């Protein structure tokens, strides 16, 4: 086909990028991490009770109100490195960009506010394969793919610093391409590891001008639902050691002030260096030596069968535009802009 459509996305603090869907006849919107580390589709549920406050605070799905709403009511649990979510199956149509979908997907009626009190959009829209789906429920991706509408079996996305501007474009994904506005050159290609899930092998990492990590190779994940890069606890450790980073409860953190003159983080990715200085690593909201500033990246081990890997978050993805070829399983990095 030719369909190449586009999603505009916000970005809320440089840590939550999410976008609309529409979802029933007519349509019920939604705000939705387009998640690649995940492969389902959820929303919260008008069937969620109000005993969950995040089902009071976001926006509820309600199946009566739609004509292409098809019941099914299995069963489904989504567990997340944080959140673990509970519902039903139920099918309808839901629109991204131009394109219309008939899929599967979960009806939430339990949702934590722990993390979920927490975001500032409502479900998930996990892109990742099939093998990886809970209940074996065909991603939407795939379901697109069977479509046939496509120019090209890929998807891409397009990450922004956040802006005090009305005007500035927070994110943007593309389906069945990717948009040159936001990147320059060419894309540099690295294989999936094996298909099924959006990850590849990484050479190294850098710390400056030595090779401190992941030295005898590792792997990374290319996680558009990730907000922060993260490593292995051990890992982490060692690379937070190496910027006299501290820790605190919930994040890293240095001197305001020593931000800038931090070494550069080199991620060895298809036998090229991708690299972040740390203006690409340090929200720098003040350069006072007597504020602490937070690092975007922090430990999380994922556990097997994907983990242990790094997975490249937001972090990265702001720098490198990032095309995800469900035809060939590589994967695509570019300069954004
Ligand atoms: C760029 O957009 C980021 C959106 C926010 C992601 C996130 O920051 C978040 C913040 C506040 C409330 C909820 C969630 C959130 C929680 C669960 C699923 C989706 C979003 C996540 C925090 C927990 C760890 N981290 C992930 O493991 C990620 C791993 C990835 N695969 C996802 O499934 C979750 C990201
Ligand atoms: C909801 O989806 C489930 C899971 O895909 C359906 O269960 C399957 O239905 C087919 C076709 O009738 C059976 O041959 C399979 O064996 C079923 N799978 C399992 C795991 O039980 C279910 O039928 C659908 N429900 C409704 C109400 O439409």
């Amino acid at each position: 086909g030719n369909t190449t459509s586009s999603v505009i996305l916000t970005n809320y603090m440089d840590t939550q990028y999410y976008g609309e869907i529409g979802i029933g006849t007519p349509p019920q919107t939604f705000k939705v991490v387009f998640d690649t580390g995940s492969s389902n589709v959820w929303v919260p549920s008008s069937k969620c009770s109000r005993l969950y406050t995040a089902c009071v605070y976001h926006k509820l799905f309600d199946a009566s109100d739609s004509s292409s709403y098809k019941h099914n009511g299995t069963e489904l649990t989504l567990r997340y490195s944080t959140g673990t979510v509970s519902g039903f199956l139920s099918q309808d149509i839901i629109t991204v960009g131009g394109i219309t979908v008939t899929q599967m997907f979960g009806e939430v009626t339990e949702m934590p506010a722990l993390p979920f009190m927490l975001a500032e959009f409502d479900g998930v829209v996990g892109m990742g394969f099939i093998e990886q789906a809970i209940g074996r429920v065909t991603p939407i991706f795939d379901n697109i793919i069977s479509q046939g509408v496509l120019k090209e079996d890929v998807f891409s996305f397009y990450y922004n610093r956040d802006s005090e501007n009305s005007q500035s474009l927070g994110g943007q994904i593309v389906l069945g391409g990717s948009d040159p506005q936001h990147y320059e050159g060419n894309f540099h290609y690295i294989n999936l590891i094996k298909t099924g899930v959006w990850q590849i092998q990484m050479k190294g990492v850098s710390v400056g001008s030595s090779t401190l990590l992941c030295e005898d190779g590792c792997l990374a994940l290319v996680d558009t639902g990730a907000s922060y890069i993260s490593g292995s606890t051990s890992s982490i450790e060692k690379l937070m050691e190496a910027l006299g980073a501290k820790k605190r409860l919930f994040d890293y953190v240095v001197k305001c002030n020593e931000g800038p003159t931090l070494p550069d983080i080199s991620f060895h990715l298809g036998g090229k260096e991708y690299t972040l200085t740390s203006a690409d690593y340090v929200f720098q909201e003040s350069y006072s030596s007597k504020k602490l500033c937070t690092l975007a990246i922090h430990a999380m081990d994922i556990p097997p069968p994907t983990g242990p890997t790094w997975a490249l978050g937001a972090t990265f993805i702001r720098k490198f535009y990032t095309e995800f070829d469900r035809r060939n399983n590589r994967i695509g990095f570019a300069l954004a802009r």
